[PDB]
């Protein structure tokens, strides 16, 4: 189970984060800037002596404790973690400054802005292995009881064999209906945003409703339209899309289920040779 960290929630950083010493840490490449400060890369000394590469994130000069609070609050929760298609939080360093988050190394940065790169250049295998990895991520985190909120492409992260892990753990595109409407945020509503997901990937990450005005996302969905099925897809991913838009969230498909819907697909490939802007009423 996961913990929220909000009476002292500074402790929880402590508790599910490594204190790294600053010895051990090298900067390699420097980013640019981030929401707290700046983003780099480099490499971690492990204390078998193993080096990793590694990401890391440093809190800016002159932080306001608010700051530091809401930096370090990402460790609290990442931290908590440890599943091969989650971030990996190797650790913190909070006894010297400036003060810093150390996460997995991830080659390929983004999953939409590779997407967008490689526009039609992956087999619908490879596609359906990295929302295969999406989704198993998202089977432990909803196992955890964590409702992430932010599940979209841009938060998942893709690594140098393509593996895909979930990000962002410290509008309305990927939002469910009743998220949008009275904020009820649940596994289901995550379910929802895995569906998008799912579109952003078969799509190679065009921006899900485009430009569409906010309200007309808003209003269009709830009278039953949907993203219309993207280029070449496959039957069976199309209509699981759909099966995670339901606009009843009790009939929308667990993590579990949509983890052994795609395994049956890489198990039967065949299966995906089935094949299916503007919206379309669902």
């Amino acid at each position: 189970t996961y913990v929220d960290p909000h009476e002292d929630p500074t402790q929880t950083v402590h508790e599910f984060a490594k204190e790294l010493d600053a010895t051990n840490i090298s900067i390699d490449k420097v980013v640019g800037a981030g929401e707290f400060g700046e983003v780099c890369s480099g490499r971690l000394k492990l204390p078998s002596k193993k080096e990793i590469s590694v990401a890391i994130k440093t809190l800016k000069v002159g932080y306001t404790e608010k700051q530091r609070r809401d930096f370090l609050g990402e460790a609290s929760i990442m931290g908590q973690f440890d599943h091969p298609n989650i971030i990996r939080l190797e650790g913190v360093v909070t006894k010297s400054k400036p003060v810093m988050i150390v996460t997995e190394y991830m080659e390929n940065g983004s999953l939409d802005s590779f997407l967008r790169k490689h526009d039609a250049q992956f087999t619908v295998i490879q596609l359906v292995g990295m929302l295969r990895g999406i989704a198993s991520g998202m089977k432990y985190l909803s196992d955890m009881g964590y409702v992430h909120r932010d599940l979209a492409a841009r938060n998942i992260l893709i690594n140098s064999n393509l593996v895909c892990k979930v990000s962002d753990f410290g509008p309305i595109r990927w939002t469910s209906p009743e998220a949008i409407a009275y904020r009820k945020f649940t596994s289901a509503s995550d379910v929802w945003s895995y569906g998008i997901v799912l579109w952003e990937v078969m799509s190679y990450g065009e921006r899900p409703y485009w430009e569409m005005s906010n309200q007309d996302v808003i209003k269009a969905v709830d009278e039953g339209y949907r993203l219309p099925p993207p280029m070449d897809c496959p039957a069976a991913l199309y209509q699981l899309m759909l099966d995670c838009w339901q606009k009843d969230r009790n009939n929308r498909p667990k993590f579990e289920q949509i983890v052994s819907i795609l395994d049956k697909l890489i198990r039967n490939p065949g299966s995906l040779k089935i094949i299916t802007s503007n919206l379309l009423l669902d």
